[PDB]
């Protein structure tokens, strides 16, 4: 028969995407994240195996996809997305769990630069890479490995690009991704949807959010702040898109950058990085590829 969903025990349920449900497997002896969507959930499950399947998408820093499969049960056809195991699981989990070290921030950081870099970068050639954007990018989609850097999850939402038509896969909807993390073009509907960078542009605001998260957990000498969300201040714990339009795009707020870091080097990288990835304007943005250049400066740097 099938060598892959026919030969895995489910073990623990992890929990919820926005479609289909986690789970902890063994797999001829190793460790394996499932994911399972129901026959009705096959638009869902059919796209999130047709990104993962893109030729040439394998980073260290993207989550290392094992096959699609199906399973039948004996009454129902469960569809199965099966990919490598991380322990620590989310970004989100890891960093409420832990504090970091000054190093420790870094890896999480240039890890998601380098994954999102090659995400959006297309590489030309007979095995030729598209260009990826990721349309959902958030502290719970970034998994954290065993060695302590991140490998990005959730590229169900992404949308590729073909250089040559300049044209993209799917014909997109106006807010897909999480609302919290939505870039101001993407709340107030003004985003151009047949422009390929400004999804790119609406990935590094995002990131932004996530290297503020990171940060947040760096404990310099005794200090560190508590766990927080991106708009924990300014907006309730499920918040809409007209509750994140007032904030971001009227009022005009990133994240507060704390007194603290201004007195650590490694810090202020980071918070002009983010300040750098908070811009109304998509096209004043930094590219990831000059985020992980410059983290990768401060990584070969300080002794
Ligand atoms: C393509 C694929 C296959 C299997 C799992 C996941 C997947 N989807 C998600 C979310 C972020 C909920 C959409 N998380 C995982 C995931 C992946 C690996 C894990 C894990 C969860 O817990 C520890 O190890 N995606």
């Amino acid at each position: 028969g099938g060598t892959i969903a026919r030969t895995i025990v489910l073990q623990e349920s992890i929990g919820k995407g926005r479609f289909g449900e986690v789970w902890r497997g063994k797999w001829r002896g190793e460790e394996v994240a499932v994911k399972i969507f129901s026959s009705r959930e096959e638009r869902s499950w059919f796209r999130e195996a047709e990104i993962y399947q893109t030729v040439m998408l394998r980073h260290e820093n993207i989550l290392g996809f094992i096959a699609a499969d199906n399973k039948d049960n004996g009454t129902w056809t469960q569809l199965w997305l099966v990919s490598d195991y991380h322990e620590h699981g989310s970004l989100f989990d890891y960093l409420n769990r832990y504090t970091v070290t000054v190093e420790g921030m870094i890896k999480l950081a240039l890890s998601t630069a380098s994954g999102l870099a090659h995400l959006h970068m297309e590489i030309v050639g007979t095995q030729g890479k598209p260009a990826i954007a990721h349309r959902d990018l958030k502290s719970k989609n970034i998994l954290v490995k065993k060695n302590g850097t991140c490998c990005i999850a959730d590229l169900g939402l992404a949308v590729r690009h073909d250089s040559a038509t300049d044209t993209i896969d799917i014909a997109p909807n106006h807010r897909v991704g999480t609302k919290r993390y939505m870039a101001p073009e993407v709340l107030d509907d003004s985003i151009n949807m047949k422009h390929f960078e400004s999804f790119k542009r609406a990935d590094i605001y995002a990131m932004g959010l996530v290297f503020w998260e990171i940060a947040r957990r760096c404990s310099i000498g005794g200090i560190h702040e508590d766990y927080q969300l991106p708009y924990y201040d300014l907006v309730p714990s499920d918040p809409s898109v007209e509750e994140m339009r007032k904030v971001v795009c009227e009022q005009k707020l990133r994240p507060n950058i704390p007194n603290r870091w201004q007195s650590c080097e490694a810090l202020r990288v980071m918070a002009k990085i983010m300040r750098e990835c908070w811009y109304a304007n998509g096209a004043a943005r930094l590219t990831a590829l000059r985020i992980k250049k410059t983290l990768s400066q401060l990584s070969q740097q300080e002794g």
